[PDB]
């Protein structure tokens, strides 16, 4: 029998072993050579495991590196300009890895050329909060000041753009052990925490989803039109470079003027943690001076595209994607990911050659230059955007497999719920206590829902990843799932640094390979529900649920302000309203989807499945950022990672008490309301009986 059951028993961990080193001997680097040799190396397997059709889809994008002859680095000068300490050039390399080429020393991806000098400013984690705190309470100025944050909580790039908008002319990066040293594990390569001289290297741009720097809207291929640099999407303005915490202590141990305002401010080093500017009466002349070389190329990138066909709806396209190209090794970032996947197109592909195709075609893509902006997946996605919001079905990510080795961590649409609940179900946990349990028992246990006793927790889809471009801009249903961590007695200390290795998994997160192939089964068994179920595996019922907790939180948020509502007239009653009709109108879709041998009215009924997320999409955007079209979910306006719910309202909401105009603020407050309960309304009648 070809069944589900047949697909994943066909999945080994050996293999996925096996797939992983041989992914990570060598640097993989957006743009270079040994990442192109791999692309053509991947497009030859998937042919031999049996996809019908391989190709590479190659851009030419904005890429960033350092200057080979020139490098990156900070010092402290005296007031005669000697350069009194000097930061790392670069980190020190690995056991057995000390003589391996082309390992890209530490810097942040995209920061333009420049030596500032000047006075340092503490910043925490460069949050919002963090400038408002230093700024509105604190009353400290960043203007002209060289800023330095601790990395953690919010994406990097977020950071930037909140020192460049406080006025930093630079910023510092770096590990704090509080945030990337576990009390009680050993440093790499004797356990799996951070090193002193341990860089977390990564872009820093602030791209709202447009791809290529150059070419928003369009697929940066041979004849594109591009931008000129000054015109680029999303390039930060002021030169920033991450170190290490030995570097940082150099930088942090001299600081004056403030104190940390509480202790949520203070690092694990032994400093002060004082928030400047400057530094303390005897150094007080000494300065901060950064050297950046680096410098943006328009460079070639390849994405590898896999094609199973479908035997009844070929037309119908269901996408498993997750990005190639590495910082370094990318022994977890991303190639546990990628040894997945490698793995699952083996399995298809063993009963492909035994006769079996599935329902719905199936696309397998290796995307490159996601370090630098989801960059492979977005160009893609450009020249391919009317195949894709016509005939998408779901996409669902592989990027890092493992992130820990604690439970699971799904992060979809409402619209996967259902199947994501019933596939653990049927799945053996991996984890230990819990031999012949199902996967969902133990991930319940470990990762028990907020709000519903016996269920799991799932997460919003928040943005830094592949899915960005399928689920924000075009609306096709997206998910992802991986082993994470437990929080609550603690993502991965060596993300992005040079000791992420095959060694970093094999030895101190995955022995067994089991954890990579439960995360196989979630993500192969995703994919194959999606490809072969007769009706879509997708619940409305579940999305008319979770609209009405975000209602709720959104109205709690504009609640906090009683008399502006009183005054400008704010209601939510029209978002409600919308929100009521979706879950009547869900419910009544369902008992027909039960009740409905009529092909036509099955797809009828697969397609009004299908568009339903696409349903989300307003074609004019959310404000200043129009490659965010779904009004459901954004990547949070402060944090990349983070997923917002209603997000236009949220935004419009947030800091309101310090808009200066406030009729104008409550204005487009109600603005967005009318936007989300429209959407919301436009929504439900995709369900409706169709005439
Ligand atoms: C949720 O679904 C319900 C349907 O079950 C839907 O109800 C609709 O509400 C609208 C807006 O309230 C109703 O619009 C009314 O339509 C009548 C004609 O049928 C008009 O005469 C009304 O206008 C008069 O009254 C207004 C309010 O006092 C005045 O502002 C206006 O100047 C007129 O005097 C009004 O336009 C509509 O009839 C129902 N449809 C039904 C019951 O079928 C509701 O809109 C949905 N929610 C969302 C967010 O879409
Ligand atoms: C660091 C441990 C990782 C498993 C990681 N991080 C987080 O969950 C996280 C959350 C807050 C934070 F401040 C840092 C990391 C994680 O999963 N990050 C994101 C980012 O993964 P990637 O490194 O592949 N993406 C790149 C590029 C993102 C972009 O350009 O939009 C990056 O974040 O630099 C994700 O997987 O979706
Ligand atoms: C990763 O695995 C691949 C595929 O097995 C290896 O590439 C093959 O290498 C052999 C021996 O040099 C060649 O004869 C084949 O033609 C290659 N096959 C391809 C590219 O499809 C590769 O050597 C492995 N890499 C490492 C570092 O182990
Ligand atoms: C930090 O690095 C700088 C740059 O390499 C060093 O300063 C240079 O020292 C050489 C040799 O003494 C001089 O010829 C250059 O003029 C200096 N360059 C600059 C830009 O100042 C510096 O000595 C290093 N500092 C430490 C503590 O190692
Ligand atoms: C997840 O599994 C449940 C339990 O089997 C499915 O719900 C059943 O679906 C069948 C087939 O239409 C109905 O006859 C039953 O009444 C349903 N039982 C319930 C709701 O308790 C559910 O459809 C599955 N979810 C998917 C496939 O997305
Ligand atoms: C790298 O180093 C120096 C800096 O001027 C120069 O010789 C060379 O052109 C640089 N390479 C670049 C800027 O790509
Ligand atoms: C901060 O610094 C500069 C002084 O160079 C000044 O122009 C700017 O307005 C100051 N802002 C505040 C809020 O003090
Ligand atoms: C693997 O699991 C064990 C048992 O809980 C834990 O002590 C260890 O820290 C885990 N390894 C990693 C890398 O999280
Ligand atoms: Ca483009
Ligand atoms: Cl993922
Ligand atoms: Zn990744
Ligand atoms: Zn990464």
């Amino acid at each position: 029998k070809h069944n589900m059951k047949a697909f994943l028993d066909e999945l080994k961990a050996e293999n996925i072993k096996k797939f992983l080193y041989n992914f990570t001997q060598i640097p993989h680097l957006a743009g270079t050579e040994q990442n192109f040799q791999l692309a053509k190396q991947i497009q030859s397997q998937w042919k031999e495991f049996g996809l019908d059709s391989v190709e590479l889809a190659h851009y030419d994008v904005l890429l960033s590196y350092p200057n080979k002859t020139h490098p990156n680095y900070i010092s402290i000068i005296n007031e005669d300009g000697n350069e009194i300490f000097n930061t790392s050039l670069f980190e020190p390399p690995p056991p057995g890895y000390e003589n391996v080429s082309d390992i890209v020393p530490p810097f942040s991806a995209f920061s333009p050329q420049g030596m500032p000098e000047g006075d340092l400013v503490y910043v925490n984690y460069a949050r919002t909060e963090d400038f408002f705190k230093l700024e509105r309470d604190m009353k400290i100025n960043c203007s002209g000041k060289i800023v330095i944050a601790r990395y953690g909580k919010v994406f990097r790039g977020n950071k930037v753009k909140n020192a460049q908008l406080a006025g930093a002319k630079g910023v510092i990066l770096y590990s704090d052990p509080a945030d990337y040293f576990a009390p009680g594990v050993k440093s790499y390569p004797d356990g799996w925490n951070l090193p002193g001289g341990g860089v977390q290297r990564g872009n820093i741009l602030n791209l709202n989803g447009a791809g290529d720097p150059l070419t928003p809207g369009y697929p940066a291929n041979e004849y594109a039109y591009r931008r000129g640099i000054a015109e680029a999407v999303g390039l930060p303005s002021i030169p920033v470079h991450p170190i290490g915490y030995y570097d940082a202590q150099k930088l942090l141990e001299k600081m004056g003027g403030s104190a940390p305002p509480d202790s949520s401010w203070r690092g694990s080093l032994k400093v002060p943690y004082n928030v400047g500017p400057g530094f303390t009466g005897n150094f007080s002349t000494q300065k901060v001076k950064m050297h950046i070389h680096s410098t943006n190329e328009v460079t070639r990138i390849y994405n590898v595209i896999g094609t199973l066909r479908g035997a009844v709806e070929p037309d119908r396209y269901v996408i498993l994607g997750g990005h190639r190209d590495s910082w370094v090794f990318g022994g977890i970032d991303p190639q546990s990911g990628a040894a997945v996947v490698h793995e699952i197109v083996r399995s298809f592909g063993t009963l492909k050659k035994e006769g079996w195709r599935p329902r719905r075609t199936i696309l397998f893509a290796s995307w490159d230059a996601e370090e630098f902006g989801l960059l492979g997946s977005t160009e893609w996605a450009e020249e391919n955007s009317r195949l894709l919001q016509e005939r998408g079905v779901a996409y669902i990510n592989a990027d890092s497999s493992i992130e820990g080795n604690y439970t699971l961590r799904v992060d979809c649409t409402p619209l996967m719920y259902s199947l994501v609940h019933n596939l653990t179900k049927e799945l053996k946990s991996p984890d230990e206590g819990f031999e012949g349990k199902s996967l969902y028992e133990s991930w319940t246990k470990k990762s028990p829902s907020p709000e519903f006793s016996g269920m799991p927790r799932i997460s919003k889809l928040g943005s830094g990843n592949d899915f960005e471009v399928f689920f924000q801009r075009l609306g096709i249903a997206s998910g992802r799932a991986r082993y994470t961590k437990n929080w609550e007695t603690n993502g991965y200390p060596l993300y992005h640094s040079v000791y992420e290795t095959y060694e970093l998994v094999e030895k101190f997160y995955d022995p067994m390979f089991k954890y990579h192939l439960t995360v196989a089964q979630v993500r192969g068994g995703m994919v194959f529900e999606l490809a072969n179920s007769i009706v879509l595996p997708f619940d409305c019922r579940d999305y008319a649920v979770v609209l009405r907790k975000y209602a709720d939180k959104i109205y709690s948020i504009s609640m906090k302000h009683p008399q502006e509502m009183k005054t400008y007239s704010v209601s939510f009653d029209s978002l409600f309203s919308a929100v009521k009709n979706f879950t009547e109108i869900a419910s009544k879709f369902s008992e027909r989807l039960q009740d409905f041998s009529n092909p036509i009215v099955l797809r009828m009924m697969n397609d009004q499945l299908m568009f339903l997320e696409r349903a989300f999409i307003d074609p004019l955007g959310l404000p200043d950022r129009p490659f965010y079209r779904h009004v459901i979910y954004a990547p949070s306006s402060h944090n990349k990672y983070a997923g917002e719910s209603f997000p236009g309202i949220y935004d419009a909401l947030f800091d309101i008490e310090s808009k200066v105009d406030p009729s104008k603020a409550w204005g487009e407050v109600k603005r967005q309301i009318y936007v989300a309960a429209f959407t919301v309304q436009a929504a439900a009648e995709t369900l409706s009986e169709v005439a």
